[PDB]
């Protein structure tokens, strides 16, 4: 165990700043080797204005997320990274910056447009119609659904909007088996979960043992986590190999889920996941209004 999705880098460092912990495709999308990294100080492997952000972002220790960092190494190129603290030690999580043609991008117009339409929506049905039809404008997602939570914690699509070519799921009830207590716990504290290609081989973090706690490390945070053979099956079983779900919180509590399935795998960079975490707080605001 303790291992992450490969399409991003998970560095681990302790309180200090001193890199204690490494995915094992480091040397493969910076250069530099993980046992040429471990014990080495954040000085000396991010630039100065590299470093600086991260001194600052970190300052504050009640601080438990952070806003995109540029990050980029005295060997360098800058790649975009989101830190979290948990269990100890400060978790930075680097895209690479290398965009893929088949992935969206410029989700500013569409993002602004989605909410100008969200807000003009007059009942909860035609606002979760609204959302689905726009989370799919802004990301291109082959489908997109509101699914909805149910006091006994199973779930309805109430909403949906997809390619003609792909299936409809409109209506259909499941158990509550299918997003369990531990993954809806995750889900008020990490708002977007991502899971670019359920056939991914996990890339493993070395040491696997968190070294302050004694016990190995607690990765239910990190973005690039990986993932439940259980769902990887359930996914495969329904053919759709790229998948994005963005909580709908009332407080902390999940009304829902806004739902992406892709057919081959997708990704959807920080900038879109941002924007779509937007998109989810004006939604959960008004289905408060109207409920
Ligand atoms: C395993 C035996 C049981 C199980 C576990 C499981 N599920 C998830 C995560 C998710 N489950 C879904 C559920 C749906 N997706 C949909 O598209 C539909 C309607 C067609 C449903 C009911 C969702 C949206 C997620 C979130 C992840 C994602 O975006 O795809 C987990 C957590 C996995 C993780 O790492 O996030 C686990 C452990 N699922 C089952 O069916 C079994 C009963």
């Amino acid at each position: 165990p303790g291992a992450i999705q490969p399409h991003g880098l998970l560095l681990a460092l302790a309180a200090d700043m001193t890199i204690v912990a490494g995915s094992d495709n480091l040397p493969e999308l910076t250069g530099l080797a993980i046992g040429a990294l471990i014990g080495r100080s954040a000085a000396d492997v991010f630039d100065s204005e590299t470093h600086n952000r991260l001194t600052i972002a970190l300052a504050e220790p009640g601080a438990a997320v952070g806003a995109p960092i540029t990050v980029g190494f005295t060997m360098r190129a800058g790649f975009i990274g989101s830190w979290h603290r948990h269990d100890q030690l400060i978790f930075l999580e680097l895209e690479p910056p290398q965009r893929d043609v088949a992935e969206p991008q410029a989700f500013f117009r569409r993002t602004r447009s989605a909410i100008r339409r969200l807000q003009a929506a007059e009942t909860l049905e035609s606002a979760c119609a609204a959302a689905a039809q726009e989370v799919r404008k802004i990301t291109g997602f082959d489908r997109v659904m509101i699914y909805r939570f149910a006091s006994d914690f199973s779930g309805e699509v109430i909403a949906e909007d997809r390619c003609a070519e792909v299936e409809s799921k409109l209506g259909l009830h499941y158990p509550a088996s299918t997003v369990p207590a531990q993954a809806r716990r995750l889900y008020t504290i990490n708002p977007v979960r991502i899971i670019p290609d359920i056939n991914y081989r996990p890339v493993p973090v070395t040491p696997d043992l968190n070294p302050v706690t004694g016990r190995p490390i607690d990765l239910s945070f990190a973005i690039l986590r990986s993932v439940s053979p259980c769902h990887l099956e359930f996914m495969r079983n329904i053919g759709m190999h790229g998948t994005m779900s963005i909580s709908i919180l009332r407080g902390e509590r999940l009304w829902g889920l806004i739902v992406c399935h892709h057919r081959t795998p997708y990704y959807v960079d920080l900038d879109g996941r941002q924007a779509c975490e937007l998109v989810a707080q004006v939604l959960a605001w008004q289905i408060g209004v109207m409920e």
